């Protein structure tokens, strides 16, 4: 069964992931945290509202809740009502935050450098045209996937 | 996240093997029990005792012991003492096995069909190519898998 020998895989492939993130002492940056230190790192200009969390993670708002209050837990983000309305919630990037955001794009090059060690660009392009195409053939009707 | 993305997909297509398998009747065979009838249907000159069973699906006694006890519930087979010596456990595929197995092979022409549409054995290839080597990257040390 190639289903069992690829679930097996993913997760053993995750199992790297993390310990690589530890190792890089950017954990918990993984997922959406890292996305969202990321965007305020590179946008110091603007300004990210929990409200504006949401829409650009595409998440609920409990979800957003819960995310941004693990993130001040992490010591990556301030959370500071707005002066002129405290019912709007701003996220500032901490100088840890910034830190971790700066470790994460290392760890993110180093990451991909060493996955990716061996494999070309053309590869991967046949690699993503097979699993679409599967996923397109098997899903039919279903086909609402990324 | 492309981990999360990856799982997502392999169990949605499990989700699609499992309806497309209940549509062929031949739900149950997906995994050992399909390998065991096909084993018997293919070669009716031998026998298979339970021992026999463990070894040609590399599984453990108790396992064995249990899939086949499921494969006599399911019909699929009888179970009979060896006549000298009652200690063997000989396996035999019952008319309604013969049936599970004649559409076993049907649904695994039918399923790589679909699912292998618009896809070249070249861009399989490749595929293999890819994940055994991302595979390799990222094991390091650790490379004993598939
Ligand atoms: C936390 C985990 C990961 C994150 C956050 C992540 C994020 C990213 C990002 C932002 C890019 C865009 C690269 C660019 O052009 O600047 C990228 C590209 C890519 N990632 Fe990942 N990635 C992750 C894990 C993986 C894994 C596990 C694989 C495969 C096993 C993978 C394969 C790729 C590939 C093939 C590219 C394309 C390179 C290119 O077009 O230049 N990534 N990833
Ligand atoms: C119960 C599920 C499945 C079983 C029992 C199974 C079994 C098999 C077997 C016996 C073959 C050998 C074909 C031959 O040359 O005669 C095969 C080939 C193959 N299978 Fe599967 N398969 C399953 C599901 C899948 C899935 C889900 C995929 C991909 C999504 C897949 C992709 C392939 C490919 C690409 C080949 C190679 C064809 C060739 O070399 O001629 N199979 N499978």
């Amino acid at each position: 069964n190639p289903l069992q020998k690829a679930r097996i895989l993913v997760n053993q492939l995750e199992k790297y992931l993390d310990r690589y993130a530890k190792e890089y002492d950017v954990e918990h940056l993984a997922g959406p945290q890292g996305h969202l230190v990321m965007h305020l790192y590179k946008h110091p200009d603007k300004d990210m509202s929990i409200k504006d969390a949401e829409e650009i993670l595409h998440i609920s708002k409990s979800v957003a809740s819960n995310l941004v209050k693990r993130m001040e837990k992490n010591g990556f983000i301030a959370i500071v009502p707005s002066k002129t309305d405290k019912r709007v919630k701003y996220l500032y990037l901490t100088h840890l935050g910034k830190q971790k955001a700066t470790q994460f794009e290392i760890f993110l090059e180093k990451l991909h450098s060493t996955m990716l060690a061996g494999i070309t660009k053309e590869e991967i392009r046949t690699t993503k045209k097979v699993i679409r195409t599967l996923a397109k053939n098997m899903a039919m009707e279903d086909f609402d996937s990324l």
